[PDB]
Parts: structure tokens; sequence; C-alpha cells
């Protein structure tokens, strides 16, 4: 171990690691659980600080051989070769000062290194002076947060999103044909084609897409530049603007500057929001997956109108048992948003004055909704919408032994020997055909012919 | 009526009809809360006469209150017990965090109506006080937390749980009566090894038998009367017999199990008694959702679905049976689930020496409580005690599936067992088909050895 | 009226009060669906009757109703629509999924009126017929829907909307007048860095004007109308024309962008456009929660709290002002985040064809677009407007405070202002004493250096 | 690698691992986010193959080797030495059978080298004919989920909060004489003592002691015995009770075996249950943290009635701001609670016929929870609890500076003048004390006398 010291005093720290005296104080002050800041966030705080250093080295508040030895600093945190040198529980400070100085100085320590100078106090880089300048935790974290949220809605959930739309989009036109009993209040309908029905589901996922892009604008704004309480106070005018025009440039997305500092560092708004659209997406596909469940449920005891592939090997002695296991999986992650976005929101709204402390739990709710509803997706796509194939004997049996098709003989026998045949048929116990045949209303060659599901 | 009497408080004068017995607070937070549709509840009402009146008598006891007047404010209490001046309370739930208003709009109608038992009128010239003589060593922060659990109590003791009791005997019954019909049993929604209709329904009961349990175990809580520490919990201005004597009291009104809150602070800062009652109730709610949606797949058909039950047709395609009562029951376990959360961030969002975030939590709690009590009598006189089985299909659906293949192994072995299963599957077909296309018995001894009697 | 006429349903015959317009089925439904006190909103109720009227209008222009029997049916809408008929629907929220029952609450009030407007009679002597006639080419399955997102988008657009617009008005006001204000900030609960009180409150306005934009994305989903699909969503008996024009109908009378929903069966399906709706204003919600906080924690004291603003006293211990408009906002704002949470069950539990969680869907959305409208409106009127800055207190804490120690730097070094600031701190002084205190500096240069308008 | 093989064909898994097929499977199928079952879940896992092995060799189901070898197996990953053995999600099959065939793979594998055999096809010991005999997916997980549960809040939640609680206890005699101004609505009220208000604490948190334990009972009954359905098929009469007597031996709790299995697999009521006492002691907690942020807040410019020791360094030219960084992240993790509540009732809710599939993640919700709330609340009590000292200099300067006083001379110099002299002092802008002074109405040593806060 080696000694590195703050304004508290001296703290042994690990040789073999990076971090410095706060990351190794508050390491045995907040060990709370097992959460801690996700690799999307660690990258989305180490490009926070190349980009600062980019921009101060430019304004002349730093010398080229530190911004430029501090940036090939982050660019390994990203390249996942400091992927341990971040110990800190999610259950910090809710300004996430400890994240902050953490990245600090694991991000000094280094970049004294590759100056030929050597980690713990006798450090060429500083944390606090150099990788931190012109900025504090109450600017930094809520940078990192969006930073971290549109690209992880951008590069990871809208892409799964669409993959998984196309597939059941495939499915709908496939099946447009076939034509299957339909089912509200849990109670056989009216028919409709088993393509309109998927047609359904390929529409809702195509409005959530909308509405959670509608979102993206808000999560685009930048923090960097309003510092303790957002008013700007020892920063450089164009600043502000300039760190969000290299955050643009590196991550190649519409990274803008909040227009109102006071509102980006007093709310979580639009982490807000844009979790709102996510439980809305959970919602939706919580359905999308439970009508293939019940409609692939059976073999022989359920509804058994489709088929999924099998992916886990099962008994032998009971060939036709098939879990809906993707299905499972999927509703669980739904139950997981829903559940996440009330944690959300309590912290967004118990912010206080100038600044919200509960961002790091409201991060981790939110990043955590984005892998489960983006893998979630993929998971399902591959391994059960893909293969989603009818099982169109049991489809038509089905529709030929319901009543609903009693209404086809409205407009040919009239309304009376219709309803007639039908009661008589349930209450007896057999279908429609053999009940209008046996009561010499209509022939097998007259009923086979007007009753034609196909036209509805 | 167009016309009106002008009373006034600290504040000045103000119009209130002169049809009504409320007085100048009660019309002046009228006018300055007009927020949304939700009025207190009778409920919640009666609770706070109960208070008042259990003051008035301990204020006469304690020699605080002239009898004359105890027992013209105790009359007029016992007069909105009769549901005689449920017009006399409009101020809605989104008011003061305490339920100041609504302790003077108690206060008031109070006061005015006793005044008219006494002989003297209603307005300025009363005989009897709003605050001095009716809120008589009180204070709308230890009264309004009283007037909750007061409310909160007799709602669970005489609605809640006698409904839970009918609801399980019912099931129960039915349990008993379906002992031996044999059905498949269905995991992950895919068909499993069988079980007894009994058998399944006796899950149910269990449920809500667990239920009562663990909603006897949060009334003792509830039980506790914040009553006797006024302003900020230390009983000040107040006699040291008070809290404990009015305790007694509602205890002896109500013949429920009424004791004061051994810590006052506890009781006048937090609304943790009922977030803790209502963790008790979003749970059954999770368990009557179970129960309902098991009624409703089960009976789903009448061709194209599962269709092993048949529930009764309430409400008026000549086999289509609505679940409709799954449906209202399902409904409301939803918004009992969507309560506790608002229960949650209001019971958790007190400050110091007082929760200002009362109106709202009891407002949410008394709902539930009604859904839950309501909901479970009305599906019980109108479905679970006509749940019938649909015999033949039960076993119709026996005989297709490919479960009962596991019958064979003790006489064929597992290896022949498995080899008929699979054809059966392979080409769609029945075990007994299967088993006889293969010639590895006859359907002589297949009728024999599968008995679906063992599970 | 103890008399009752007998009206009569697939099912029998059943006594519906002689002075009511409803039929046999409301009254059926009445009797099996006694659960709770929550009736439907009249906001719904009007959006029924334009979807009643505007079906009238277009199975008139496609002749599939006759003149004479459209214009009773539309005539007696319109007598809804002006607050005539409000006692007429008795049937509550815990119903039918997919709120058929009011659906023929509507049928047969406007059936029996309507009759009433040709000569004819109520009862079974119509002339105008429930089903037949005033429910014509629909289905309770594409209406109900339909008059929810109605009843949705009115209630944001003519509602919640401007009243949003007026409380950013007023805070925006604020923002300029107290732009020359210089206060402590406030981060972690702790003194922090300077801002003027125009800048703390240009963040509300900022939030404000954020949430406009979030809930106008919102609108053009809740904008696609159901009415159309019928029983499945196919379109089954029904005309090709009429979903079109029944959309183009209801626009033009209510000046709303309706439009008829691309694909009838994600309308007929589920609850999404209001379940993404209501993500945007349990957004809001958590928005002015933060607002309301804010401001009863800066008016809090008056003694021994912050107190660096004053605010309206409305409610009637000299300077005790409760922030009673705060506590209202804030208790309301809980309910809309509990609401979301049953939103999101009911509009997540759809099946197949139909989600039928749709009583309770809406009965919450609406709710919480009252509250949030009657919320802000009142906040506004009767606080928002009234903000007034201590200035004499807020420059007591200014001074009193050790964060202005930075102004020290660029005039006597970093280590020499630090010394001040930790014996200012360790000796419980003020930077002015305490910097005099070593002679770092006289009076008359603190009193130029440290200038608080410079942050 | 080595070629695993089940029904399904052969498939290399990692040579140096010791799971199966089935784990390789499913690790390329359930690839959803980072979760996995935590070590808790784990060791009642392994603790619930124990007892079974036990029990299964008593009734000459297995043999003494056997039966032994996997004991040991188990003792191993109770020793923390086969942690890296289970890779897989918590998003997986609702019935938790993944992660019971994982728990049965390397069970197996080892117990068969320690039988002087080796991992692989080729192994003594077999995952579902030894390891699984006479149970299930179905009735396996459950009981590890209680297991777990039980064992977690009485091990580690119960001690934590009794610590937290006579920490307060003490706090609130100690400063028993202590009076301050009180608060209601954020307003100054009628005064008690600094004792009093921290005696409101205790008891709240006295009251969610006994709220936990009455969730108890319900969480003790064990699922094992009713296999596939509930029915107990396949199994010894006896067998049911005995995997109960052993699991309470072993891990020393009051494990019964739940009365009705038919409740215990198709529900998970008992943790419904027990989370619902959770979510009340989160509410608590909430209240009690944030009494502390504000009644320690300043340190001028709020209320700072007390002191609460610094952790963290801070700056150097402020040394008054003391971050209520421990409060911070209390409250951060009882907004999280509060949102695992919902996302274990919506999954407790969806349960169907005979099983409910939404285990993995009720149980992954469950466990989070009681780890924030035990760490939480023995991070709060040594880091902050402890260290609460009040500030009487500040607490009487409020106390006399406040108007609230003037209830003391009503019985004095009667409610006209009482309230003529605050009204007077309100109004100007000064004391009572300067303000009955000037009024002649009391002299210096009138008011210091009659005015007595020790007495209400």
């Amino acid at each position: 171990v080696r000694s590195e010291k703050d304004s508290m005093g001296a703290i042994d720290v690990p040789a073999d690691k990076l971090w410095g005296a706060q990351t190794q104080r508050s390491l045995e002050h907040f060990r709370i659980s097992t959460e801690k800041m996700p690799t999307s966030l660690i990258h989305a705080l180490a490009l926070t600080k190349r980009a600062a250093a980019k921009v101060n080295e430019d304004l002349g508040l730093l010398s080229e051989e530190k911004a430029s030895a501090i940036r090939q600093a982050a660019d390994e945190v990203l390249a996942g070769q400091h992927d341990d040198e971040f110990p800190l529980a999610i259950w910090q400070t809710g300004s996430g000062t400890q994240s902050n100085m953490n990245m600090n100085e694991v991000l000094a320590n280094r970049a004294s290194e590759l100056l030929g100078g050597v980690r713990g106090m006798e450090r060429k880089v500083h944390p606090n002076d150099d990788v931190n300048k012109s900025q504090s935790s109450n600017d930094v974290f809520p940078t990192a947060m969006h930073v971290a949220a549109l690209l992880a809605l951008r590069k990871q959930l809208i892409p799964q999103l669409k993959t998984l739309t196309q597939t059941l989009n495939e499915k709908s036109r496939a099946f447009a044909d076939i034509v299957k009993i339909g089912r509200t209040h849990l109670q056989d309908a009216t028919p409709l084609t088993l393509g309109q029905e998927i047609s359904g589901w390929v529409a809702m996922l195509e409005h959530n897409l909308k509405h959670i892009e509608y979102s993206l604008p808000h999560v685009a704004e930048l923090a960097l530049g309003g510092t303790a309480v957002g008013t700007g106070l020892n920063t450089h005018p164009e600043y502000a603007r300039r760190v969000a025009d290299e955050l643009a440039v590196i991550t190649c997305a519409p990274f803008v500057t909040a227009p109102n500092k006071f509102e980006a560092l007093a709310t979580c708004d639009a982490l807000v929001q844009a979790h709102g659209a996510l439980k809305g997406l959970a919602a939706s596909l919580m359905k999308i997956a439970n009508d293939v469940r019940w409609l692939a449920s059976g073999p022989r005891c359920g509804i058994g109108e489709i088929s999924i592939p099998e992916n886990q090997p099962g008994s032998s002695i009971m060939p036709g048992k098939v879990n809906p296991t993707q299905c499972e999986a999927l509703t669980m992650l739904c139950c997981q948003v829903m559940g996440n976005d009330v944690a959300i929101n309590m912290g967004g709204a118990s912010g206080n004055f100038e600044l919200n402390v509960f961002r790091p739990m409201v991060i981790h709710n939110f990043l955590q909704s984005v892998r489960l509803l983006a893998d979630g997706m993929e998971s399902f796509n591959k391994h059960c919408a893909v293969g989603i194939e009818p099982n169109r004997e049991r489809i038509n049996q089905l529709l030929n032994e319901s009543l609903m098709l009693v209404t086809a003989l409205n407009t040919h026998i009239g309304y009376d020997k219709a309803a007639e045949i039908a009661k008589k048929a349930h209450k007896e116990g057999l279908t429609l055909k053999a009940a209008a045949l046996a009561l010499g209303y209509l022939s097998e060659a007259e009923f086979d012919s007007w009753v034609r599901p196909e036209q509805m």
C-alpha cells in the first residue's frame, strides 16, 4: 500500500490501485449493498472530463502536456482498462461528489504516470486543480447522467426496438390470410386474421418509438457551465457552450447546453419525463409478451393457436411441454421498469433549492431500465419473436367449433332461424354446421357456402 | 337559499348561506380551496363526530364544560351520526395538511346546532362556541389523526373483515364439493401433472385465511389514538387524565379496543400506523387479483378457451358470458396498489412534530377499504357462490392431455412410456391411440392402468 | 318517487324508477355493482354524449338513421351537454372493464328522452330504441375508448394547459421583479455561493415551460379515436367511410384535432395513449412538488425558520402563517403519482383484442387532470401572485454567512481569506469581525471588496 | 473446454468451470442486463439441496457416499469457494429452473470429484437423478426464497434496527432537558424538549420492529414437498416435514412446512406482506433522516439546531459546510425500497393457476431492500446517529427570538395585554422581552421569571 492524503489526513490506499484518499475514505463510510456505478455511466463520466480538459486547454486554463495526458487516461477507461478502479457504491452523496472525485483521482494518478511521473502524492497532475478545473460535482454529475442517458437510448434502446418492430411486421404480412377466432373479456368474439392481431403489436411498438424520441431533446441539455449553484461562477463565458460542442463531437450526439442551468441542477425532470415513456414501453411489451404466452399455451389443454421455438431441453417423457421462458423473463423486467419509475419519481420530486440530491439513485434506476428493455427486446426477438409460426389445424378447429359464425346467416336465413340453430347447437353440445343441417334449415352445400369466415 | 347570514372569524365577516349550519371559516375555506370533486368521506365525518362527542363527555366529567352545554354538543354529534347533516361538510380533501379546516367545519356545524338545542340560534348570537366550547382542550393537530384511526379501525373491523370471512367460507365450501373432481394442472401456462379442483380452490381459501392474520396484526397500531397531545404532542394546556379518559370513552361507544398512543410525538408526526396497515391491504389486493384472474380464465370460452368452470350470468353469441365481477374486482385491485404509493409518499413526507399529508392519506386508505370490502361482497354473492364445474369438458381435457403418461411407467417402463408420448405428440394422437398403435398394451389395460384419481 | 315503471331487457322485466330516464339494463347493473362511491365523472359523460351525437349525424348522412329520429337523439345529447341529466348516470366506476354498462346507460337515457321529443314516451312503448337506434353501427368496445380520449384531450387542452401557462407567466413576472435581489444559495441544505431570487425563481419558470412541451407531445396520440373498429377492431358491420366521417364530425364540434386511429387493434386492445400521456402528468406533478416545497421552506418561520419570502395569508402566535396552498398542492402531487401506478397496472393488463381495465384508467387520469389543473389555479391566485421578498432578512442571512469569503481572494490571497473564514467559524463571528480581529483589512475595505452583486 | 450434454445435444463448457450444459445453454439465451442471483440466495439454494440430500438419504432414496459428497460440495459453496460458478442472470424463467439446474450441475460435478471421480459427463453423481431427487424447480426455488428471506431479516435487518434504536434512545435520555422551539407546517409552534422529539424517532423504529416480526411466521413456511403442482407427487409422506426440520436445524430458524403447498407454489404472498412492512420502515427512516438534515442544516443560513460528525474532508476556505451525506444516502435507498414494492406487487399479483412465474424478480427486489435497509441503518448509525450533539447556543437564540412564548403571560397579565405585546414585537421587529419591557407592562425581573420555557 501507499499513503494518500487530503485536508483530513493521510489514508492507506492499495498500491496496485489508481484511486486516491477520498475514494478510499468513502469506501469505508458508504458501505451499502452491492450496487455500483454502471459501466455506461463511468464511461460517460470519463467522456465528460475528456471534453472539459479539451476546452480548458483551448481557453489557456490548462497546459497541453496536462490536458493531453488526461484525455489519454480517459480513453483508457473507455477501453475497459480501469473497470476495477471504481469501487464506490451507488448509495453515496446525492450530488455524486464521491464518484466525481473517484474519477478525478484515478484520472489524475494515471495522467501523472503518462507524463513520466508517478502515482501518489508526488503526482504531476492534480485531481482538483487540473482534472476538476472549472467545474464541480454539482454540475459535472448531472451532465454525466444526461450523456449516458441519451447515448444509452440512441445506441441501445432505439435500435433494439426497431429490430423487434420489423420482425413482428414481417410476421404480420406473412400471416395476413390466416383467420382466427377473436377474444374480448377472455370470451369468444367475432373473427379476425392472425396477421391483423400481430399488426396491433407492431403499431404499439411504433408508437412507443416516437414517444421515446419525443423525450430526447430534453435529455440532450447539459448542465456543465453552471457549477455550484448554476450561476456559472468561476468560469469563462464561452466555457458552457464549448464543453457542449466538444461533447457533441466525440459522442456524435446532438448535445446542447441547458438553456437554464438552475432547472438542470435542481431537478431530474428530463429523466422523469424520459422514464415516463419507458414505463409506457414496458406496459406495451407486457401485453405483447402475454398474448404470446397465452396463444402459445398448451399444447393440449390451452389455446395453442401458435407455436414458439423451444430453448431449454426439458423432459423426455413430456415432449409437448414448452414453457414461454422468453416471455416470462420479458414480463418480469416489465414489472421492474414499472417499479423503477416510482423510485425515480420519488427522487425526482424530492429536490431542494439549488440541487437535487437523489441523483445516483435516479441514474441507477434509469440506466437499469434501458438495459432491461434493450436486452429484453433483443433476447425476446431472436429467441422467440422470429420463431413464431401458426398452428393452422388448431386455429381452424377452434374457429369451426365456435358459435360466433352464426352472424353470417342473418343476412340469408334471417335473425330468427340463425339465432335458433345456434341456441340449439350450444344447448345440446355440437357445431353450427350439424345444428343447421339437422334442423333442415340448410344443407352441407348451403352452410359451407354461406358461412365464409374469410369475409369476416 | 339566496338569503345569507353574516358570520365572522378573526379576519372579518363573511356571507354564509342562511340555510347552512357551518360558520365563517368553513365558508372561507370553500372559496380558497376549489380543487376537484373529492370531499371528506362520511365514514371519516362520523369519526370526527364521535371524537368531539367523546371530548364533550370527558370535559364534562373533568368539570371543564357545563353539563347543559356538553349535552347539547353531544346531542348535536349524534344527529350527525344519524345521517342528518351530511350536506353540512362541503370542504374538499385538498386543504390544510393537518385537516384543520375539516376540524373547524365540525366545530362550527356542532356549535350552531347545539345552540339551537339550548333554545338559542345559529350565527354570532351563539350560546355555544365553536373553538372555545366544542374544540375544548383540543387541537386540530391531535384530533384529525384520531378521527383517522377511528375511521380506519371501524372500517376494517365492521366491514372488511366480515366480508373477507364470508368469501373464505364460500370458497371453503366449494373446495369440499369439488374434492374428487380431477383436472389438468397448469404451470407456466402449459399442461402439468393433475390435481383436483378442490385442491386448486383450497389454495385460494388458504390465501384469504393468511390475509386475515396479516390484517389482524395491523390493527393494534391503528388502535393507538393521538388525542391528548394537542399542538406539538406534549399535551400542553390539557388535563393529565384527559388522554386516557377520552380514549376509554371512545372505546366504550365504539366497542373497539381503542387505547391512547404510548408516544404522542410518533402519533402526531407520522401516518406510519396506516402506512403499515395499507401494506396489508395491498397484500390482499394482490391475492384477490390472482383469485379473480384464475376464475375468468378457467371460465373463458365457451368454445375457444379453457372453459373448465361455469360462472353465473348476471348481465344480459348465445353462450358468451362475460366475467364482469372479475373485471370489477381486478380493476379495483389495481386501484388499491396505486393508493399504496400515494400513502407511502405522504406518510414518508412528514416534518418535525407534524405530518401534513393526512387528508390525502385517509382518502386513499378509506377508499381502498370500501373497494376491497364491497368488492369481495359482490364477488361472493354474484359469482363465488354460483361457481359450477364443467365435468364433461374437464374430463375431455384430461384425456387429450399427455401428462397422464407417467401412469404407464410402473407397468411397461419409462422408455416405452416416453416413446408412446413422443409419438402421440408428433402425430397429434391421444395416449390411448398411440399406445394401441405400437401394440404395447390393450385398451382394457390403458383404461385400468392410467387412473387419474392418483395424483 | 315510490312509483316505478316496468322496463325489460333480454333477461326479463325490472322495476326502474318512474322518475328516471334510464332503462332495464342500467337498473340491473346498479343492483349487481354496488361498490364504493365513485361514479363516472361528468367530463366523461359529456364525452359519451358527444360521441353518440356525432354518431347520429354521421348515421343520418350515411342514410342509416331517419332524420326525425337522428335529430331527436342529437337533441337529447345536447340536453345532457347542458347539465340537465346529470342524475341519470348512477353506475359506479367498478363495472365491466369495457364500460359497456355506461354505454348502455347513455343509450337508454338518450332513447327514452328522444322518444319524448318525438311526442312518444319512455319505457317499452319507445319510439326510439336504445341499442338499435342510438347505438347504431357502434360497439361499447369501440365507443368507450373514444369517449375516454375525447374526455382526456379536452381536459388537457381546455383546462390544464391554460392554467399551466398562467402560473408560468406569474412566476416569470416575479423572476424579473426580484432579478437584483441577491440571496444565499443552498445545496444539500447547506449554505452555498449566492444567486439572485430572480434566478432561483427562473428555474421554476423553466421547469413549467418544459412540462408544457412534454404535455404537448403527448396530445397527438390521445387524439386518435377508436370509433370505427366495433367488436374486435376489424370494423365488421359498419360503413367504410363511417370511421373517418365520425372522426371529422367530432373534430368540428369540439374544435380539437381529432383523427381516426390508423390502427384500430392498438386502439381497442390498449390504453397506451393515456399511459404515455399520464407519464407527462406524473412529470409535472414531480415538478410542482419541488416548486411547492421551495416556497413553504423559504417562507418558514417567522422567527425560527428560513423566512426569506412572504406568502399571502388566506386562512384566519401573531405571525404564524401556514403554507396551506403548498400543502394542498403537495398532497395532490402525491396523488397523481399513485394514480400513475394504477394506470400502469391497468394499461399493461390487456388481453388479445380488448383491454378491460378502462373505467379504472379514465377515473385516475381525469382525476389527475382536475387536480393538476385546479391545483395550479388556486396556487396561482392564492399564493404565486402575492409572493413578496423579505429584503431585510435576506440581507441579514448574506452577512452572517461565510460563503462570501471568496470575494477576499483577489485582494488578500486565498490563504489569508481561508484563515479569516476558519476563525470566523471556530469563534462564531461574522467575516467582518474576524477579518478586523486579525487586522488584515479595514472595515472601509471589507464593505467595498466583498460586493455580493458579483455571483 | 470440455463437452457437456443434455437431451438437446452437446455444448462446450469452460474446462475451468463446474457448471453443465443447461447453465452454459441458458447463458447465451438469457443475456439480459447485469443482475445475478445474490450470494444470500445462492447460499440459501445450497442449504436447500444440502437438507434435501440429508433427508433422501434417511429414507433410503440415496446412498451415503452420494448424499455426504453433495453435503460437502454445498458447504464449500457456503464457504465462498464457488461464487464464480453461478453466472445466470435474474432475468430467466419465472420458476427459477435455470438457477436450480445451475446449482444442481455445479453441485453434482463437484460431488463427483470428491468421490474420486471427475467433472463432466463421466460424473459419478448426477444432477437430476441425485442432486434434484424428490423435487422440482417449482417447489425448490420458493423454498430457497423463504430460507434466504427469513435469515436475511433475522440475521441482518432486525439486529441493525435494534442497534439504531438503542443509539437514538440514548440520545433521547441524554438531551431530555434541552428545550427547543416546536414546528408544525414548517412554522414556529409551541416548545418541546429536544429529547422528546428524538423519542418520536425511537418510538417509530420500535413500532417497525414489531411490524417486521409479525410478517416472519408466514415467511417461515416452506414449499418443499409439493413438487410440480403442489400435490406432493413422487415423494414420501414424511419427506415434506423432514426437509423442514433439517432446514430448521442447520439454519437455526423456526422453519416449518407450508400448511397448504398450493398457496406456496402459486403465490408470493409471504414476501408481498413482508415487504409491505419494509416500505413502512423506509417511510419511517425517510422522515427520521430528513429531520436530521434539516435540524443540522446551516451552519448560518438554516436551522442549525444540531451538529453531525463530518465524514468527507471538504473545502478548506469553507470549513462550515458539512453536507448530510449519510442522510442523503439513506433517503435515496428509502425511495428505492418504495419503488421495489411496486415491482414486487405487480409480480406477486401476476400468478396463474398452479405457479407464479415472477419469482427471480421478486426475490431480487426483496433481498435488495433487506440489504439496503440493514446496511443503511448501520452506516447511518455509526457515521451520524452516534455523533449527534445539540448546538445549545443556537437552540436558545431561536427559542428567545420566537413569539410563541407569549402563551405563558396569559395566566398572569391576561390574554389582552399578552397578545398586545406580541403583536407589537412582531410588527416592529424585536423580542417579546424588550416588547413587554417597553410597554411598561412588565420588568426584566418579571419577564424572565414568568416566561419559563422549561415548564412548557
